[PDB]
């Protein structure tokens, strides 16, 4: 029974196979048939591509040894080379043009998913080239995905040779029949055969996937749109800034590029953000996902004045001062949507866009008191359950599994009435005591927010809702201005309390607003539609914050 | 007694005045004398400029109404603006082209330095230009200098109004005589004057310093050249990333742009890079400074095995991976500076470029045993000492104070004989039990690396010394290979043991190799000669690394 899966890279995990490029030269160049492909494979054992391979020499050392062994085929087929002619180049394109086999990836991570282990191993070079950050970004992106990673260069062996093989077992702590190995290359399958490992010639992709689906009686082929990439808490860079000295910021960090910093809403964590993430890492971004202060890792003061919008917007401009950054892209969720459209309002400056999910911008009413303004709505009722300290934390801290599970649920599968919860006398009265797990989030997410939520409890985020008064106040200030840097507002359908049609008037106070639509997706924007969220931020990303 | 210096931002800490440029504009333009600048001051205290400067508006809502006041001022005076005119065009100039005043800066840091509280009060706007990143840069750099900053947009108070002066003393917590106010406009000055505040008029720099020292009786002009800015443990960003199960790296984050990876030598921490850190983030880039792997905040395993150059550079690459980036610039010192050489040799798709301070990079002599060469050089003996477990951390640990004290010294204040330390018994035998404090370091700076050291002490950091066999057999394997990544060496001339010499082979290996040379500089590169080191590697940086 297999256990392992093997895959290689070139012409299996990516596409096209930079081998293939030869041959598409020879062609293009009306070259004699396999010139390219015998000065490559010239010495077999001991030319250069092998010590290349070995990891004995680099690919810039290479470039001079294949331009050499071109010639040499070039003399002895009696045809000449146009003036032209660059081995770098040629090259330089093949690796450029060489994209990850999305299926293929897909395959190896529903096997993984199922109980494999799963490895990459390759025939590949120590890549010193002026544009090598291609390639090293490829197998960044590829290598997270499986267990493990096998280099031909690092490890001083090549396929076909037997060594590897047996290297590959050590590695995999697996006997040769519980493995399946994928490979392009007859010649590379034929060792792995020989020992008794399932082999499958990679030709087409959707072929060596029906092989694939064959012996591991695993489906691959036609299965449902997967999920984004996720995080596991204790894979991640964490950070820690002191903002004042009894207040530290914690955030989770990956990527390199411009600074996105993600702000969840109120009862959440940075662990809300989890398939957006490596998203916009691999988008090209440097990602900051917070813990918003009273939440997880991030300080929790008990005074109700230190959750009111200027002071947590102050402390969010020291937490940029301390990183080094003059700005950041500030993508906001429910109470994290406030405090960014109020982060644009009063320190521009600082922010390179805005962007918020569900939340939309709504100006203070001078002739209103907010509590009036509440009131009027019976969908903000549980704003006012939330005022008195004590009684909310009490019902929410009473058993964490519960609240989770409670709230945490899609559009359909709600089982909170939020209409008089004050009347009712709380939020989870009509709940049940065991809810069961929404489609949304497995047990496991469930149990990482019931371990945050154990260190500070409901206090410091129920203190958020708690500076109603204040917060108009110095909204109220504001009521001159406009927001004229880029701004993405995303509503989401069936959010009940906070409706598409309340972002309606927001163009009167940001002209050049920018709109995404999210169709059948809850107040839990994130976790119910991340493919959506994903491609909306990305492509806003991408077009208005650079 | 003054306590207490407050300096204006436009024509006091930033030059040249913006407000100046309103007049260079007219006479460039030929338009009528202070037409621009009576635009600009148009309806006082009720004016488009009034409101501005005290938050009502931001600064692209003043744009039009700025055009406008030009247009009734041209009318009146019976005057036509050319086709072309842009307040957009002439502001983004103004602002792009002011700089910080460093003399100024230099004063502030001066007076901060011997107790004073300083402070910056501006009346500015709130910038929300599609440039405004330039300006959010220059505000950035200048407040770290300062105990306060108090914006008028943000207060919404203006200067000359007596409340901003009276909101600025209950900041300072200081009466009027207790404060120096520098103010480039006279009718700024008036109220702080009216106070009993000491007040400057800024002209020209250098006279306002020679009123400044008057009045302080502290030098500030014609001082020596000051120190570059250095970091404060507990204000930085820290880093946490798990590199495999028992194993987790610490690293200070400050900045944008591409990663900036700094690796200490024995016995050091990340903070040797301290002069180094604020410096680089400055000039456009995103420093991550480690603690080694046996260091400071960074896992210590016991086993000597986990030191080798083989493992700490695997997990490198995996910090790398954690963090999502695909390349980093790797500057090394010492044990640091082999560690990235050999990051270049076996990893050059991960490193952008390479810099090495004092260590060179020679390759392993495949005919001699790594002891054997060691024991050649009576330079290296201090090495021997290190080989048998304990010995060495006895006397390292023993008191950390002496440790530090002894070994952080410039060339001159050499205490310690490392000529056959084995024979006298160890490192400090000759050395007394209170050293005095080297020029180089404070006693605050002595006692973070005490308290550093106090975690694991030193068998983690001498364990690096103890896979010399280990290392050679590894690199023995790179034999073949060359460094052709952006590589830069900087000696030390007065380095005793890897003295400028040991690098003049390195050509042979490096072909592209650039280089730096520190005259008077020691074995502690980094302190010994900041201002230098973060020159060339500033230079080499922004050439070489982009
Ligand atoms: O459709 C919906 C469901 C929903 C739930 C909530 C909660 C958040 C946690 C505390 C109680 C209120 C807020 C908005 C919406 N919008
Ligand atoms: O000039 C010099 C002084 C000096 C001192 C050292 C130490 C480092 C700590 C442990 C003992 C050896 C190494 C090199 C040099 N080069």
């Amino acid at each position: 029974t297999l256990r392992a899966a093997v895959f290689d890279l070139d012409g299996v995990l990516a596409l096209p196979a930079v081998f293939g490029v030869l041959g598409r030269t020879e062609e293009a160049l009306a070259l004699p048939r396999g010139l390219l492909n015998d000065a490559f494979q010239k010495g077999g054992p001991e030319g250069a591509t092998t010590r290349l391979m070995k990891g004995e020499i680099t690919l810039s050392q290479w470039i001079p040894l294949m331009e050499e062994n071109c010639r040499k085929c070039s003399e002895t087929a009696k045809v000449c080379l146009p003036k032209n002619f660059s081995i770098k180049e040629i090259f330089d394109k093949a690796i450029s043009a060489r994209k990850i086999n999305r299926p293929m990836l897909q395959a190896a991570l529903m096997l993984r998913k199922k109980g494999f282990t799963t490895a990459i191993l390759t025939n590949t070079w120590l890549d010193d080239r002026a544009e090598r950050d291609g390639l090293a970004q490829l197998m960044c992106e590829l290598k997270m995905h499986f267990d493990f990673l096998i280099e031909s260069c690092q490890v001083g062996m090549v396929k076909p040779e037997p060594q590897i093989y047996k290297f590959l077992l050590d590695t995999l702590k697996a006997s040769p029949s519980e493995v399946v190995f994928l490979d392009d290359i007859g010649a590379n399958l034929k060792p792995a055969r020989d020992l008794g490992m399932v082999t499958i010639l990679v030709q087409d992709t959707d072929t060596a996937l029906k092989e694939l689906e064959k012996v591991t009686g695993i489906q691959l082929l036609n299965t449902p749109a997967p999920l984004p990439t996720s995080c596991n808490p204790s894979d991640m860079s964490h950070g820690y800034v002191t903002v004042k000295p009894r207040v530290r910021l914690h955030f989770v960090e990956l990527g390199s590029g411009p600074a996105v910093c993600l702000c969840h809403g109120f009862p959440e964590s940075w662990y809300s953000w989890r398939y957006q993430i490596p998203a916009l890492a691999q988008a090209g971004y440097r990602v900051l996902a917070m813990d918003m202060k009273g939440y997880g890792e991030s300080s929790a003061p008990p005074e109700i004045e230190e959750y009111c919008m200027e002071v947590l917007c102050k402390e969010m401009v020291t937490f940029l001062d301390k990183l080094g950054l003059s700005q950041a892209v500030f993508i906001g969720h429910d109470w994290g949507g406030m405090l960014v459209w109020y982060m644009a309002l009063f320190y521009p400056e600082r922010v390179r866009a805005v962007a918020s999910l569900n939340t939309p911008f709504i100006p203070a009413n001078p002739n209103m008191s907010p509590l009036e303004s509440i009131k009027a709505n019976p969908v903000f009722d549980y704003q006012l359950y939330f005022q008195e300290p004590g009684v909310a934390e009490a019902e929410l801290e009473q058993n964490l599994s519960r609240t989770f599970k409670s709230l945490f649920r899609a559009s359909d599968e709600s089982v909170l009435s939020m209409h008089k919860v004050c009347e009712a006398g709380g939020l989870f009265v009509n709940s049940p005591e065991e809810p069961s797990l929404s489609r949304m989030v497995t047990e496991e997410e469930i149990q990482f927010y019931v371990q945050q939520f154990k260190k500070s409890g409901f206090r410091g985020p129920l203190n958020w809702y708690r500076n109603m008064e204040r917060n108009w106040k110095w909204a109220c200030k504001s009521l001159g201005r406009k927001i004229l840097i880029p701004a993405l507002m995303v509503t989401a359908e069936k959010d009940f309390v906070l409706v598409p049609q309340m972002s309606q008037h927001m163009e009167d106070w940001i002209p050049h607003l920018k709109r995404g639509h999210i169709e059948d997706c809850g107040h839990w924007t994130q976790m119910d539609k991340p493919t959506e969220v994903n491609q909306i931020l990305i492509k806003w990303l991408d077009s208005d914050a650079r």
